[PDB]
């Protein structure tokens, strides 16, 4: 019917902002950051069948199929990114979410290659009540050396189509849960392409359904 999402969020937990970036060693003297990917959230979304992408994510325990069976279904999103790979500095990742309620969150980010987990970062964040809403800040988390090395390698490939072949097998799953209750709040699958040089980062957000 309606009650379908218009952005990457639920009624309990909206994404405010996400970005992955690099600030070069000279940012100290004149500031600059490069954004590989970026979502800012300050008509319903299109949907994609989750069965179609199981094989791109880990299986057995905390993999897509069992997370979807566990549910709740309305918390599952797919982000397609066109990443801007055109730039020993600082590689970071910043997320911010908002809720009506006070929770401690667990945020897990699982990097996967050919559908199999390679690295995983798990952080927790207690709420900070601000003007009405609660807010959850995970700003400037350092990027896993895995990704940093991946990026440098990807950057050097001589053809966009090779970058996209390589990225065809590279995925990220973000799972955010209420650390106290264990309830799942947001689950986001990321699939990746490279954008062209002078087009910067873009994205498109889908609901995951079945
Ligand atoms: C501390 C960590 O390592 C967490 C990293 C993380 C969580 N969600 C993400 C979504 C996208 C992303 O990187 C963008 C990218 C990756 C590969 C090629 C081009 C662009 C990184 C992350």
């Amino acid at each position: 019917p309606a009650w379908q999402a218009r952005g990457l969020g639920t009624a309990r937990l909206q994404l405010v902002e996400f970005s992955a970036f690099v600030e070069p060693p000279d940012a100290v003297d004149s500031y600059q950051r490069h954004l590989f990917v970026h979502i800012s959230q300050h008509p319903p979304l299109e949907s994609v069948d989750v069965r179609q992408i199981y094989d791109k994510f880990p299986e057995k325990k905390g993999g897509l199929r069992e997370l979807y069976d566990r549910g709740p279904p309305h918390a599952f999103f797919l982000v397609k990114f066109w990443a801007d790979l055109n730039w020993g500095g600082f590689y970071g990742v910043s997320s911010q979410y908002e809720s009506l309620e006070h929770m401690t969150l667990t945020c897990s980010s699982k990097v996967c290659s050919f559908g199999k987990q390679v690295v995983e970062k798990v952080e927790t964040e207690r709420a900070q009540l601000e003007d009405g809403r609660f807010v959850y800040r995970l700003l400037r988390s350092p990027m896993c050396e895995y990704l940093v090395n991946f990026l440098h390698k990807l950057r050097q490939l001589p053809e966009r189509y090779m970058m996209n072949s390589v990225l065809e097998n590279f995925t990220i799953l973000q799972v955010v849960t209420n650390r106290d209750t264990q309830e799942l709040l947001l689950c986001t699958a990321y699939v990746f392409e490279v954008s062209t040089s002078e087009r910067g980062a873009q994205h498109h957000i889908y609901r995951l359904v079945r």
